[PDB]
C-alpha cells in the first residue's frame, strides 16, 4: 500500500485507552513542533496549544465534563496527554506586529518592508464580525492545525480521539488564565488504545463514495 | 532531520509556478483519496472537493478573479490543478442518511444499528444557525481536510498555494451547479514552482516562539 494511504486508512478514533502507556517526550516534542509549523492565513497563527500533562492538569480537564458530554470524560485520565486547540477571539494589528517583528528577525522581510507588510492585515479587518471578533476566521485556522496534527499522529503511530464533545464555557472558567483572549472548541486526547476494549479498533473505516465528494472539471 | 519535521519545514507557499509541469495522475489520485479519508465531526463529511483540471475549467476559475484578489490570479493557468474546498451550508438528516447508509454498506454498522446511529446527529442540531445554516460548523471541518492535504502534499513533494484571497460570490456564480448548497472560502493551487522566479522558495520559514503558542500544564 502507498505509505500515505496506509497511514490514513489505519488511523482511527480510539474509544478506550490503555492507562499504563504514555507518549514519549521524544514523540511529544515532534508533535508540538509539527503543530507550531502549521500554515495559517497571513501567517497569523491565531492559536494556542495547551498541553494537559500533569496529574493536576488532568484533574482540571476531567472536571470540565461536570455537566456535559460525559461519554468523553473517561479518556482524560486514561490517555497520555490532552491538547486543547484554542483560537483567538480577536486578532489585532498588535497581534500581527508580533508576527511581522519575528519575520524581520528571521530575515524574511526587512524592517522597511515591515510597515509595507501591514497591508496584508486588511484581510483580517474584512473578516471582523458583528461584535468585532474574528473567531469565525481564527477557528478554521486552528482546525487546519488539527488536520495537520491528525496526519502527524498517524505517522508516529500514536492513537488519538478528537473531541468536539467538550464544554467551552466551563473550560474558559477552569483554564481561566491560559484561555484568556481565546476560546476552545476542540481538544485532542492522545495515547495508546486499550488492547481489548477499544471496539473501534476492529471496525471498518467508512467514508462517502469518491464521486459523492469529488468532482473533476 | 526527523522525517515529519523535515516535511513540515520544507513545504511552503509557492508564489510562482512552472507551467510546463503537471501533477501526475498517480499522485493526484493519492491526494484525492487522502482528502476523502479526512476525519470530521460525527463522520459528517460536510464537504465537496472540486478539482479544476481542464483548460475550460481553468478559464472559469481564472475569471473568478475579475473583481478581487488579482495577486492570486496568475497561478490559475500556470499551476497544474486547483482544488476548491467547499463546505455545506446546512447539514440535514438526509445528509446524514447518506453517511449512515454508506456505513452500513461498508459493513461498519448494521441496518438495525443504523437507526440508533442517528442519535449522533443530535450534535449537528447543536450547531444550527438562527437561519438554520451550519456553515460555522462545516467550514472548520473543511479546513481540517485542508490541513490534511497540506501535510499530504509535503509528503509527495508537490508545491502548493493555499488561497483565501478568492471571491466566494463570483465562485458561486461561475460554478453554479457544482456549488449549489455549499460555499467555498478557500482554494488550493498545486503544481511545481518556477525554478527561478518563485521568491518564497529561498526565504526562511517564520513561526512564533514555541513558548508563545505552546503551554504545558
Ligand atoms: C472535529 C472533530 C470532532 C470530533 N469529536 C468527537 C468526540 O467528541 N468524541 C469522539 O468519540 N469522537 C469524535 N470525533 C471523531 C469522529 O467521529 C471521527 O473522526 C469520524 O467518525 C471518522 O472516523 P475515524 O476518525 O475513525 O476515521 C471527532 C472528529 C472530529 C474531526
Ligand atoms: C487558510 C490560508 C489561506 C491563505 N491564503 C493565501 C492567499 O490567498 N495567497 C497566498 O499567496 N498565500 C496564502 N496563504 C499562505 C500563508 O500566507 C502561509 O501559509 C503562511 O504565511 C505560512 O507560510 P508557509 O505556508 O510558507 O509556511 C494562506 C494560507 C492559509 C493556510
Ligand atoms: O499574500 C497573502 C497571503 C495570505 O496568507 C493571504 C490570506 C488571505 C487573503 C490574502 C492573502 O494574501
Ligand atoms: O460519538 C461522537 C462522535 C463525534 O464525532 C462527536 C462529535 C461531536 C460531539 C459528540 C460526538 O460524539
Amino acid at each position: 500500500t502507498h505509505p500515505i494511504i496506509h497511514d490514513l486508512e489505519n488511523r482511527y478514533t480510539s474509544k478506550k485507552y490503555d492507562p499504563s502507556k504514555k507518549v514519549s517526550q521524544e514523540d511529544l516534542a515532534v508533535l508540538l513542533e509539527a503543530l507550531r509549523l502549521s500554515a495559517s492565513s497571513i501567517n497569523s497563527q491565531p492559536w494556542k496549544f495547551i498541553v494537559i500533562e500533569s496529574d493536576a492538569a488532568k484533574q482540571r480537564m476531567h472536571d470540565s465534563f461536570a455537566n456535559m458530554h460525559q461519554f468523553n470524560q473517561p479518556h482524560i485520565k486514561a490517555c497520555s496527554h490532552v491538547i486543547l486547540f484554542a483560537n483567538k477571539l480577536s486578532y489585532t494589528r498588535d497581534d500581527y506586529d508580533v508576527v511581522l517583528s519575528k519575520a524581520v528577525a528571521d530575515k524574511r522581510i526587512t524592517e522597511e518592508q515591515k510597515e509595507a507588510a501591514f497591508a496584508s492585515f486588511k484581510f483580517v479587518e474584512l473578516n471582523c464580525d458583528e461584535n468585532g471578533e474574528h473567531k469565525a476566521w481564527t477557528k478554521p485556522q486552528a482546525y487546519l492545525a488539527l488536520g495537520n496534527a491528525l496526519h502527524t499522529l498517524a505517522r508516529l503511530n500514536i492513537d488519538s480521539t478528537t473531541m468536539e464533545g467538550i464544554d467551552p464555557e466551563l473550560l474558559s472558567e477552569i483554564f481561566a488564565d491560559e484561555l484568556k483572549g481565546y476560546e476552545c472548541h476542540v481538544a485532542l486526547a492522545i495515547g495508546y488504545h486499550h488492547p481489548s476494549e477499544d471496539y473501534n479498533a476492529s471496525l471498518p473505516k467508512s467514508r462517502k463514495a469518491f464521486e459523492d465528494v469529488i468532482t473533476i472539471l
